[PDB]
């Protein structure tokens, strides 16, 4: 009832629940599996993909309201229906009591795609997908709609069996170019579509609610404007029905570059389709465009959405340019701290526990002691290192082991392979991780943080015959490389729109969600880290690539960099969650002012600076917390607040920091107003003196190793790098600079 993976285990039988006496049905209910049924059809067989855009079409009879930009659509037994949000449908809602706002559309339709045999499909399945267009299946015996679609698509490709074509509509629509095979229509409220059926299937219908063609297979395309250049362009790819998209990168590790190249296949439904498609581009990727690319944009060609503006692009690739920014397993010791003080908050660390059972308390408790162990052997401390470390051991070997002292299957503190979906789940279980297969890269990241920072002082421990096997399984279930036998590729990552994904289900109208982009970062710096100490580069750069893509996200969608995307009346300056079809400043749990922003800040660790490579941004959204605050009166997590003011203003950092760090003694789990209880005092001092004495993150130089930061002070650079070889390295910057480093150490404040 067990795997063996090393010296550890996975339970491959559910385990007999050790509930520990507690009665609360809420925790009760976590500790169970995710769905049984899984709408697929035969042709999907293996790991099922999970924590997509489309996951409600896998997890509910038909699907939920889908964000296939620039559409929405849902499944329903009547067929497939479509809707695009105008203007006039979005709306900026601010509730003052509870601190929140909403930026959202409506849940309309514009029409039903329809087939002419029934209206009462049986169900609606998954029959085929790929990185990021999914193809849904709706079922009547010999009538059958098979439908194509996918972020980025202002096609949807229509497939039918046993009938024929129907676009249905509540008020009629205006056609107002007619070509036969070829429609340009708009709704009763002006919003611009055509329709694509093979030459010689004409179009029927026209003037009244009901569109017909006789054919078995049609186009939609979502139209710009009303413009009959551009139903001409979208007809040269009408007909090109794609069924293979891929998101290829690669990192250059020289220049920092990591390049992506997003290709489709397409299989032609008339003689002559060209192997292509328009593609609709968010503004990460287009801000991000490689020269090669440009000059395949459709300049006019542009679609306005929860995302901002979408762009055009024709043909069959598409390639974007990011910048790698380095990451560390922890600040080194460059501060002006009292080291006496800072020693003694490191021993006030030894009272902190976890405040719960679950993977995700135990979590952020193994995170917190990861965090301090670096700090102690810089300050000479190493035997109160070696204590965390030690502690971080028992855990580690504890979770990673399946099977008792007699060989049973344990009842708590085990991980179990769920082979129906394909995931690795971990009891006990919070945040619907097991039931939901929600927040996996949230949670595992930290069991990857305590993982990493033993293996920076124990690479025995963490080879694969000993621990390191079972840290590598919960790494693959989370973000797996293509064809992995136990699980799907990606798990957490939408590579088209360019974050991760929360819900690992996506049963929600408004799509999936990602409240903590941070937690997502942190998972990505910590396998970099993971993978550097243990000598895989192919998954070390493999989570490059996701901390390169997701960071070029969250400067768009979470934080509005470019001041391009959030409407002007939106009054704050962060979205906490994003999903595929609105933006929200609330939080999934009842919170203050101060959450509502650091949600997507914390933890604070090596893999951090991310944070702080846009000053402006920086400042502008603490100016609106302060605002909002009225003071510096942090609500609750004042610490982070402080932490996150340092990447701007040290001097502000320091003074807050220092009127309120001892307002309370040691760890209590019921106060968390001066320090969130993933956090330490230890951690919050040596970060904001490091930041006072290295100035800020300096995005514009980068290295020719990945475990590297650089900061600008006025004008003078200091270059960090952290060895984790067995030899001396050599660190080239872009700017010139050159440095040795010893093994195992950092180049400059090693401490002691
Ligand atoms: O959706 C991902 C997020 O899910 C949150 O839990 C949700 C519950 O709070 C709510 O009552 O029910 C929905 C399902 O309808 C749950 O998804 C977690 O708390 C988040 O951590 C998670 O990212
Ligand atoms: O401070 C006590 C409150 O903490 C909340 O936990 C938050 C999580 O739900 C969220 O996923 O992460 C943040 C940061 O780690 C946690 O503070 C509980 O949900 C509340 O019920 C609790 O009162």
């Amino acid at each position: 009832h067990a795997v063996s993976v090393g010296k550890g285990s996975y339970a491959t039988e559910f385990p007999e629940i050790d509930f520990g006496g507690i009665n609360d049905p809420g925790f009760r209910d976590q500790q169970g599996e995710p769905p049984a049924t899984i709408y697929r059809s035969d042709r999907v067989t293996g790991p099922m993909q999970t924590n997509s855009w489309w996951g409600s079409l896998a997890v509910d009879r038909f699907s939920m309201n889908q964000y296939p930009h620039p559409f929405s659509v849902r499944h329903r037994a009547e067929g497939l229906h479509v809707f695009y949000d105008a203007p006039h449908n979005m709306v900026v809602h601010e509730n003052r009591e509870a601190g929140t706002w909403h930026i959202h559309g409506a849940i309309g339709t514009d029409f039903t795609i329809k087939h002419s045999g029934t209206a009462n499909f049986e169900q609606a399945v998954v029959d085929d997908y790929n990185d990021w267009y999914v193809r849904g299946l709706l079922e009547n015996g010999a009538h059958q709609m098979a439908i194509t679609y996918g972020v980025g698509s202002p096609y949807i490709f229509v497939e039918y069996e046993d009938g024929s074509a129907v676009l249905d509509f509540d008020i009629a629509p205006d056609v107002w170019e007619m070509n036969g095979h070829v429609i340009g229509f708009s709704t009763h409220d002006h919003k611009h579509y055509a329709a694509f059926a093979p030459p010689g299937q004409n179009w029927s219908g026209i003037g009244s609610k009901t569109l017909t063609n006789n054919a078995d297979y049609i186009a939609i395309a979502k139209l710009p404007e009303k413009d009959g250049n551009m139903l001409a362009k979208f007809e040269q790819y009408a007909y090109s029905v794609v069924r293979d998209a891929v998101a290829d990168w690669t990192y250059d590790e020289a220049t920092g570059t990591v390049t992506t190249t997003f290709e489709v296949t397409t299989e032609a439904k008339v003689q002559g389709a060209p192997d292509g498609t328009i593609f609709a581009l968010y503004p990460h990727q287009y801000r991000h465009l490689a020269s090669s690319s440009e000059n395949q944009l459709l300049q006019n060609y542009q679609y306005e959405i929860i995302r901002g503006t979408m762009i055009g692009l024709e043909g069959k690739r598409f390639t974007t340019e990011l910048t790698y920014p380095g990451v560390l397993p922890s600040l080194p010791d460059l501060g002006d701290y009292d080291r006496e003080r800072l020693i003694g908050y490191l021993h006030d660390a030894t009272s902190d526990y976890p405040t719960g059972s679950d993977t995700y308390e135990l979590g952020k408790y193994i995170g917190k002691l990861a965090t301090l162990a670096p700090i102690a052997d810089q300050m000479g401390e190493y035997e109160l290192a070696e204590q965390f470390r030690g502690e971080l051991k028992d855990i580690l070997e504890d979770w990673l082991q399946a099977t008792n002292a007699s060989g049973q299957l344990k009842g708590k503190n085990l991980f179990y392979y769920n082979e129906n979906w394909g995931t690795i789940l971990g009891y006990h279980a919070a945040h619907s991780s097991a039931t939901r297969i929600n927040d996996h890269h949230f949670h595992y990241g930290y069991f990857v943080k305590a993982a990493a920072e033993i293996a920076r002082a124990d690479q025995e421990w963490a080879k694969s015959e000993n621990w390191g096997g079972m840290i590598d399984l919960l790494i693959r279930d989370f973000m797996a490389d293509r064809d992995d036998d136990l699980f799907p590729y990606l798990r957490m990552f939408d590579p088209y729109s360019g974050n991760s994904w929360a819900d690992g289900l996506a049963t929600f109208d408004a799509g999936n969600n990602q409240q903590s982009s941070s937690e997502a970062m942190h998972a990505w710096t910590n396998v970099i880290l993971w993978a550097e100490a243990t000598g895989n580069k192919a998954l070390r750069d493999r989570a490059i690539y996701l901390y390169t893509t997701e960071m070029s996200a969250i400067n768009e969608y979470f934080f509005d960099v470019h001041q391009e995307i959030f409407p002007e009346e939106y009054g704050p300056e962060i979205v906490t969650i994003n999903w595929g079809g609105k933006m929200d400043h609330a939080t999934w749990w009842n919170s203050g002012k101060v959450e509502k922003y650091a949600i997507n800040w914390l933890p604070f660790h090596g893999g951090s600076l991310y944070l702080g490579h846009h000053p402006d941004y920086v400042d502008r959204a603490y100016e609106e917390l302060r605002r909002d605050i009225g003071s510096t009166d942090w609500n609750l997590w004042s610490n982070l607040v402080w932490m996150y003011r340092a990447f701007t203003n040290p001097d502000d950092a320091l003074q807050q920091m220092e009127a309120s760090i001892d307002d309370y003694g040691l760890f209590d789990p019921g106060n968390e107003k001066i320090i969130e209880r993933g956090s330490t005092k230890a951690q919050t001092y040596h970060w904001i003196h490091n930041l006072a004495e290295l100035g800020r993150v300096d995005p514009t130089v980068t290295a020719n190793h990945p475990i590297y930061a650089v900061f600008n002070k006025n004008g003078n650079r200091t270059y960090i790098v952290y060895n984790f070889s067995d030899s001396p390295i050599t660190v080239q910057f872009s700017d010139g600079h050159s440095i040795q480093v010893e093994p195992h150490s950092f180049n400059i404040g090693n401490g002691d």
